[PDB]
């Protein structure tokens, strides 16, 4: 109930929210349908528009008008946004050259520069530049602020998810929204767009931009706006709110956009009707930026112009159904569009399979436009598995694509020529970001980056502290001019033991072989000083990583490459090697294809065995440094050791063997040499997070050896690649993967081609973040290089897309 009879005199967009049965008269009452009987006569006023003309210039007062032109509108704060233009003579912000802000030009009473949000739903990233022609107010953000290429949203590329990202920092499997619509299995609740489930706390989780600036004393603006609300009135109650006593006024505020996501559904990204609404939006921009001017703030507030996803062009008529694929279609629940998420319609139905389901959505149709996934299996730069809201069963849609359940569905529910959802790194869903502003650096283009840092900075313009979240705090300090963070670099916690040669040959029984007793004071003086690290400084090239959890370790040297040896893992936790542009790749000669050698730095209890391999029918080993690219016939000895093997599915070992013998001798002859970090990840319970011991679903039969869920490689060369990557002077350049370690490849539907058809493609689909192999493993790389902090956590963060431009 709600008692609608109170009034909004005096209240109108009123800041501290009125809870039932008192009527509203805040920006979101119509949503609830609780504004209060007149809200809006008095609130909403449309009279005479939103423009000043020749003629109202000095007009008597008349409080029925939208906005007004009297003599006393600016002490008032509530003049139409173009007044000064059209009454004094002054030029719109847009025609004003511009001029850097050095410093903040705040008028008296501000305690700090505000921060405006100025966000647009389905800005495409492309639409910065092909649409310049009729943007030019945000041309003139654009181009004389800070701005970016493009911004990477998060995944799935929906509403919901990335406008919650932004304002909170994190992945949606932590803040909670996962999609525009959901169903919660413990809550037995369903959110939807339509509807008022979704105003119910309990869905959204962590700490969104406006909650964090509350609790530490910071006012702000409400963020939300009904959508009946027109654009001009939102425009104008920011201005008024700003023109409130110093005690009372906010210090942060959202605009929002629906546009151009609505054209766009209905046109195609590049429909020709898609010039108005960006002209229009345009037009939003400068009428906030002529009234920052008239209150004098254009050279005090730090504006964001920000997007949430991009359009692609999506029709009916590329639609797969899942009644072409499966016998017992209406035994499920399908979360249908961009992306496909899949349960049982029961949880009675004993006869429900995911395994039949999955293998009957696997590689069915040659030009299958979906790929089935168990959502722990996902490349793992989505971050799309940890949360119960998450169906177990998700399917990867195509660009340009939707699934749906049934024809019926499609027809019975073109309508449309755009949509969104699909993997955040498809270029038509990249968006925007643009900053501009006292804080902001001037004329300055900076890289891609993604959304979920945002939330960092956004504190930082405002001197709060972050909530814990998923940006990497510092990683974005180039887009400052001021108020950066200077962080510090994680202590290391466990230090490494450096074992000398401890065991004799006889003390291991590990059931191996090798063909290495065909036997000098010349060489082998040489070969103790390899043993002993005399070639570390060219394998291992910005330090050890730290290992930022307790446990127990070796550092391990050798010719040819240097491993971190975990005697609780039974393997390395990282391998680090160097491979020049001119290093020459060999085959394992015949002799040595079964070779495993004991470690006599290592004890026989803290070593594999390949007993354990015999045994297990399901599983075979790789090696983390290849002995394809060992540096000679001798050093080839080295890469036979137990301490550098680790347990593969033969059908993995295809994949791997491909990378070591054919890619990383191909990416250093590109690259001018590259520095190669690999090893294991073990991320049973897929929350991103290095799995503790306890924790492990998987051993090699019969033994303690851990079996990983996925194969990590960090390969980095001289961003300068005139340099080699062994005297390199100044900033990196990586890419990374995270693979799963699947006992089959039925995620690469011509995998029974040769690896050269199949295997740079599944590499690329998991390409990943250092950032996300740091949270992974519980290393931190990158500790001593001739680079400042923060570009570091910038190369950190860096995702190498392999998308054209
Ligand atoms: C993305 O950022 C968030 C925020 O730091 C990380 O989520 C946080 O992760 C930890 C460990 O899973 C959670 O700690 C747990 O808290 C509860 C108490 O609420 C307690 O029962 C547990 O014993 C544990 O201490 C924390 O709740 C969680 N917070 C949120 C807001 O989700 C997340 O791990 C980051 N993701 C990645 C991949 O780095
Ligand atoms: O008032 C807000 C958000 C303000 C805000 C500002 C800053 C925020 O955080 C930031 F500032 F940090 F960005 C967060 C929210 N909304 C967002 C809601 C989207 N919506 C749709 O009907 C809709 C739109 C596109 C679609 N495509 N497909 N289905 C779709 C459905 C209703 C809108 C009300
Ligand atoms: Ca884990
Ligand atoms: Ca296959
Ligand atoms: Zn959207
Ligand atoms: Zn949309």
């Amino acid at each position: 109930w709600t008692a609608t009879s109170g009034s909004c005199k005096g209240r109108c967009f009123e800041l501290q929210e009125v809870g039932p049965p008192d009527c509203r008269c805040d920006n979101l009452c119509k949503s609830y349908s609780s504004c209060c009987h007149d809200f809006d006569e008095l609130c909403l006023k449309t009279a005479r528009g939103w423009e000043c003309t020749k003629d109202r210039c000095g007009e008597v007062r008349n409080e029925e008008n939208a906005c007004h032109c009297s003599e006393d509108c600016l002490s008032r704060g509530d003049c139409c946004t173009n007044y000064q233009v059209v009454c004094k003579g002054e030029s719109h912000w847009v025609d004003d050259d511009c001029e850097e802000i050095k410093v903040p030009e705040c008028p008296a009473g501000f305690v700090r520069p505000p921060l405006i949000i100025f966000s647009v739903d389905g800005f495409r990233a492309s639409y910065m530049k092909k649409g310049s022609k009729v943007m030019p107010n945000i041309e003139k953000l654009r181009s004389c602020g800070t701005h970016a290429p493009y911004m990477r949203p998060v995944y799935p590329t929906k509403t919901f998810p990335n406008l919650y990202t932004l304002a909170t920092g994190l992945y949606p499997e932590s803040h909670g929204i996962v999609g525009n619509s959901m169903y919660d299995p413990v809550f037995d609740a369903s959110f939807h767009l339509r509807g008022r489930e979704k105003f119910n706390h309990r869905w959204w989780g962590g700490q969104p931009l406006w909650i964090t600036a509350t609790k530490q004393g910071v006012r702000a603006g409400t963020f939300f706006w009904s959508v009946s609300i027109p654009h001009e009135r939102r425009i104008l109650t920011i201005l008024q709110w700003l023109s409130l006593p110093d005690n009372e006024r906010p210090s942060v505020y959202a605009f929002y956009s629906e546009q151009p996501d609505f054209s766009g559904h209905k046109y195609g990204p590049f429909g020709p009707e898609m010039t108005n609404p960006l002209r229009e939006i345009d037009k939003t921009v400068g009428q906030l930026m002529d009234g920052l001017k008239q209150l004098r703030l254009h050279r005090c507030v730090n504006v964001i112009f920000v997007g949430d996803h991009g359009m692609e062009d999506v029709t009916c008529d590329r639609t797969e159904f899942l009644s072409n694929y499966l016998t017992n279609v209406d035994d499920i629940t399908l979360v249908p569009g961009t992306l496909g998420r899949i349960r049982a319609k029961s949880i009675n139905n004993s006869k429900y399979d995911p395994k039949t389901i999955i293998a009957a959505l696997t590689c069915k149709k040659p030009d299958q436009h979906f790929k089935p996934y168990m959502k722990q299996h996902l490349p793992k730069r989505l971050h799309y598995a940890n949360n119960r809201r998450i169906e177990d069963i998700h399917l990867l849609v195509d660009r340009r694509w939707h699934v749906a359940r049934k024809p019926l569905d499609v027809y019975k529910k073109c309508f449309f020529q755009g949509d969104h959802g699909f993997d955040n790194k498809v270029n038509s869903m990249q968006t925007v970001f643009v900053g501009y502003g006292p804080t902001f650096k001037y004329r300055t283009k900076v890289p891609p980056f993604e959304n979920i840092e945002l939330y960092n900075v956004m504190c930082d313009l405002l001197g709060l502290k972050p909530a814990p979240n998923n940006g990497t705090h510092g990683s974005l300090n180039h887009l400052l001019r001021t108020n950066t963070f200077r962080p510090t670099m994680p202590d290391e916690v466990s230090r490494p033991n450096y074992p000398g040669i401890m065991y004799l040959q006889s003390e291991f029984d590990l059931g191996c072989t090798c063909d290495d007793k065909v036997e000098n004071k010349l060489e082998e003086l040489n070969k103790r000083l390899h043993t002993k690290g005399s070639t570390k400084e060219r394998h291992l090239l910005y330090g050890r990583p730290a290992v930022l959890y307790r446990t127990s370790y070796d550092i391990l040297y050798h010719t040819d490459f240097e491993s971190g040896y975990s005697e609780i893992f039974l393997m390395p936790l990282w391998t680090s090697y160097t491979i020049s542009k001119q290093a020459e790749v060999s085959s394992i000669p015949e002799h040595l294809t079964n070779c495993v050698r004991p470690d006599v730095r290592v004890s026989p209890g803290f070593s594999q065995n390949c007993l354990a391999y015999k045994n297990d029918k399901q599983m075979s080993y790789g090696f983390l440094f290849p002995p394809y690219l060992s540096s000679s016939p001798e050093a080839k000895y080295d890469a036979f050791l137990v301490t550098n093997m680790v347990p593969m599915y033969p059908a993995f070992k295809r994949v791997w063997a491909y990378f070591q013998r054919v890619l990383v001798k191909k990416y250093a002859s590109e690259r001018n040499g590259v520095n190669v970090i690999s090893g294991p990840i073990f991320d049973y319970n897929y929350d991103g997070l290095r799995d503790t011991e306890d924790e492990i679903k998987q051993y090699v039969e019969g033994s303690s050896i851990p079996v990983p869920t996925h194969y990590y490689s960090i390969i980095t060369s001289c961003l300068d690649f005139t340099q080699p990557a062994d005297k390199c002077d100044g900033p990196l350049s990586v890419s990374s993967f995270i693979l799963p370690h699947r006992p089959d490849n039925d995620e690469s539907c011509n995998s029974s081609e040769d690896e050269s058809k199949w295997v740079e493609e599944l590499m690329k689909m998991h390409t990943a973040r250092v950032r996300d192999i740091e949270h992974l493993t519980g290393l931190d790389f990158y500790r001593k290089t001739s680079r400042s902090y923060s570009e570091i956590l910038t190369l950190k963060t860096y995702l190498h897309t392999y998308e054209s431009e």
